[PDB]
């Protein structure tokens, strides 16, 4: 059933995304918090862009500024001034800019840097989340992780989770193991389950999820000295909280004088009867044969 | 799984939680490696309680065709089945003559 509200659920979250990318905005931030990821994940790629021109902006942008010399021109300061006075302006510009590439490259390289530390995460990301489906908290979708799908972005990756949310919740009443005859205790053995029993009926789900179902022997470790604040119940009854289990030993000792009960042998049939009677019988002959 | 002075429990192997053993803590490993416990099916209780056989204690004592009713062990409202035929046969002789 779960199939048929998650299909419902999730075609309309698809359409509310790519309305989303389609600039209108402010239409539909009354809709929900889905704006809340779609900004800052076009801010972002905007951003990227912005300040990969404004680099080569400011690089190309430093061969006006004229050094020391007569002008920012070289055919100029060749057509005024010989050929012995000009190479000591020349040099007042080479100077200035091989020192103007050295700080571009200089920060060119430091720029990479960034981006192979950036690479690992999308490489760990694909390996955890699209192929594995991880349970850590925290990480892809800040919920329950179900699957996740991938696209390609400017010079970039754009994930897309999936992710559950609860929405109604339901009481339960819970308990925390069974205590027979005082002394001998019994706890579930694994910490992800929970003991609950409604009007006279005990069930055991999980912890995360609501699915209930009947509980049975192979659920329950012993764990001696009934802590106080358990289920006070005879072992003649045990059978009412764990169905599929019966005493071995003691339907031995009540069924034995009591297979009469269940099922009633037939009368007058070997053997069950007409013991202790053939001497009698035989009495009745030599009667009836001295007669 | 462990055994001091003939008494065997199970515990965790980051910290120590004794306990008892059950049923439900064991598969089936056939062909039994060399290094294990030897001890018979008939003593098996004795490591694991709460195990009994099942049609051993039935093949043991449970023999008529109800468990009773029916002169069964040591019954005294009953009498003696087959020992009236030898009578038969003297007064036969008896009739006879
Ligand atoms: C399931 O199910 C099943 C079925 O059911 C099961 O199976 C089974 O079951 C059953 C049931 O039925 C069970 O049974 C049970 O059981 C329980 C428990 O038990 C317990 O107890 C017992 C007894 O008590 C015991 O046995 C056990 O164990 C043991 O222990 C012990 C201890 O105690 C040990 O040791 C031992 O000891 C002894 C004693 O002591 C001995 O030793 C010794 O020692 C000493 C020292 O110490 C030494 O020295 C000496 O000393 C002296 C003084 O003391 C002098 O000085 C001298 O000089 C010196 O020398 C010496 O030497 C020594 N000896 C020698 C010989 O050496 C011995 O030996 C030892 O061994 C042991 O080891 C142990 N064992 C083991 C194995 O381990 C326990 O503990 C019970 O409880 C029950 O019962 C109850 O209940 C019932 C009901 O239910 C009731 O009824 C009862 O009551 C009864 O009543 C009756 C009436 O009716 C009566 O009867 C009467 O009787 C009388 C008699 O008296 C007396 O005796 C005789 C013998 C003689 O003597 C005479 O003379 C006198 O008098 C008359 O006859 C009248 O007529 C009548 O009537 C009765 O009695 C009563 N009882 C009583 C007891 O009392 C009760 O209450 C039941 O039985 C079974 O078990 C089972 N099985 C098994 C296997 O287990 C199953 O199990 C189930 N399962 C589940 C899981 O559940
Ligand atoms: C729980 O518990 C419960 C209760 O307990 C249970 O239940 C039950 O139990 C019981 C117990 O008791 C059990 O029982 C057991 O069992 C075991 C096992 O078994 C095994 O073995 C058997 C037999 O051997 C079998 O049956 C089985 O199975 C089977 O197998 C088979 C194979 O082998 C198969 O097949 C088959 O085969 C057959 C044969 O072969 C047939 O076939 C055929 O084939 C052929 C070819 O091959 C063909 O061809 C032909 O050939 C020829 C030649 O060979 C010619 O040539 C011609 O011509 C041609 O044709 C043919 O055809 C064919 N046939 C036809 C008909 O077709 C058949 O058929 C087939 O079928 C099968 O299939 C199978 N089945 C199935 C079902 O699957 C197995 O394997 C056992 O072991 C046991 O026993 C043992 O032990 C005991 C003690 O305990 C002991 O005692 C015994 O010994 C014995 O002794 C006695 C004394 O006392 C004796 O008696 C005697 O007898 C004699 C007789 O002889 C003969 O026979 C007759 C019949 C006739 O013939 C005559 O003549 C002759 O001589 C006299 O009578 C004297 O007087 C007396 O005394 C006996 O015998 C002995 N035995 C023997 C065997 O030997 C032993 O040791 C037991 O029994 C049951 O089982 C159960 N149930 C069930 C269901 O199971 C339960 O189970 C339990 N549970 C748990 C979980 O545990
Ligand atoms: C499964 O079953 C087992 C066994 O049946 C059970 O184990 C014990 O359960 C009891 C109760 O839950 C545990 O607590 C005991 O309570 C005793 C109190 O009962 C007397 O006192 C009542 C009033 O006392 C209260 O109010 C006063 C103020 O007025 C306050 O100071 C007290 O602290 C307390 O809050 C009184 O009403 C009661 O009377 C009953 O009976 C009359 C009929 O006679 C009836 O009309 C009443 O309506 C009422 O039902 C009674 O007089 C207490 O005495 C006892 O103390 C014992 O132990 C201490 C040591 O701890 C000793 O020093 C002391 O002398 C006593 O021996 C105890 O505190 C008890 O701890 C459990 N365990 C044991 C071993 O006894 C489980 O709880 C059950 N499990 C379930 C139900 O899940
Ligand atoms: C549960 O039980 C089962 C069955 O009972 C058991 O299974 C077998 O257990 C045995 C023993 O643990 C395994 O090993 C076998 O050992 C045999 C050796 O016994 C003879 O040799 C003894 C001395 O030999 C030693 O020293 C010499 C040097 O002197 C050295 O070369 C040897 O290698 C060895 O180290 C000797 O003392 C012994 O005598 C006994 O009996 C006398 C009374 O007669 C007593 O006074 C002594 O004190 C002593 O108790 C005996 O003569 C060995 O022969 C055997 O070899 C068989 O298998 C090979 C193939 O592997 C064949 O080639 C060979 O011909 C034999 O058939 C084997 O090595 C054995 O492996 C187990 N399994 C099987 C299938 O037999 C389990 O171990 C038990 N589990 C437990 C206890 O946890
Ligand atoms: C083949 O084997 C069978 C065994 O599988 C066997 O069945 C049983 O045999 C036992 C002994 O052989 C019988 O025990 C006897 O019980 C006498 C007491 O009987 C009184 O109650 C009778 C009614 O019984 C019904 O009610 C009781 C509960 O009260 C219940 O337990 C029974 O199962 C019955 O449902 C009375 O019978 C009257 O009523 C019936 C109708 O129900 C009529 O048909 C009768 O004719 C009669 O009117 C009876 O009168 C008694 O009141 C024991 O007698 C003791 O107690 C009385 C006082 O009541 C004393 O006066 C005696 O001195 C004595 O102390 C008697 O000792 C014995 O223990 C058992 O009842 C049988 N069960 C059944 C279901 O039949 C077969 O008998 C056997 N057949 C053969 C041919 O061998
Ligand atoms: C209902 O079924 C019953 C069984 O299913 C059946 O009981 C049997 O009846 C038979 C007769 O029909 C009995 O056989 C007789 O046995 C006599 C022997 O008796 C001597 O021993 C008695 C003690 O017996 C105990 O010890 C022997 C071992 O020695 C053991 O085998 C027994 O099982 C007993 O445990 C003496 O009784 C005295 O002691 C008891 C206590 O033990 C007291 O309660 C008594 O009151 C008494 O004080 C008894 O005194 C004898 O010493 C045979 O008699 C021999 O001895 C006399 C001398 O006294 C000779 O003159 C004889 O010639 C002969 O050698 C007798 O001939 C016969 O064989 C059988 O023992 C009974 N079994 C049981 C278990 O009781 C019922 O008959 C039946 N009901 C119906 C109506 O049929």
């Amino acid at each position: 059933e779960n199939q048929k509200i998650l299909a419902a659920s999730f075609n309309k979250a698809i359409n509310n995304i790519v309305a989303s990318f389609s600039s209108v905005n402010d239409a539909i931030t009354q809709t929900a918090e889905a704006i809340h990821t779609v900004t800052i994940a076009l801010n972002k790629i905007q951003d990227v862009v912005n300040q990969q021109g404004s680099a080569l902006n400011h690089l190309t942008s430093q061969l006006r500024h004229n050094f020391q010399a007569i002008s920012n021109s070289i055919q100029a300061i060749y057509d005024r001034l010989d050929s012995i006075q000009a190479d000591q302006q020349v040099d007042r510009l080479i100077t200035g800019r091989l020192a103007a590439l050295n700080a571009f490259v200089s920060q060119v390289l430091n720029k990479y840097t960034e981006v192979r530390g950036s690479r690992r995460l999308a490489q760990q990301k694909i390996n955890e989340c699209v192929k594995s489906q991880s349970n850590r908290y925290g990480f892809c979708g800040n919920g329950t992780h179900i699957f996740s799908i991938v696209n390609s972005a400017p010079d970039g990756l754009l994930f897309l989770h999936t992710v559950l949310l609860p929405t109604d919740y339901k009481n339960v009443k819970a308990w925390s193991g069974i205590c027979v005859d005082g002394i001998y205790g019994y706890v579930l053995r694994q910490p992800n389950l929970v003991l609950y029993s409604d009007n006279g009926v005990f069930r055991v789900t999980s912890r995360v999820m609501f699915q209930p179902r009947l509980p049975v022997l192979s659920d329950f470790v012993q764990i001696y000295n009934c802590n106080v604040t358990f289920v006070n119940i005879s072992r003649v009854e045990l059978h009412t909280v764990i169905p599929d289990y019966v005493d071995v030993n003691k339907t031995l000792q009540e069924f034995a004088q009591n297979l009469p009960k269940y099922v009633k042998p037939n009368f007058d049939l070997t053997p069950f009867n007409l013991t202790y009677l053939n001497l009698s019988s035989e009495l009745k002959q030599l009667e009836a044969k001295t007669a």
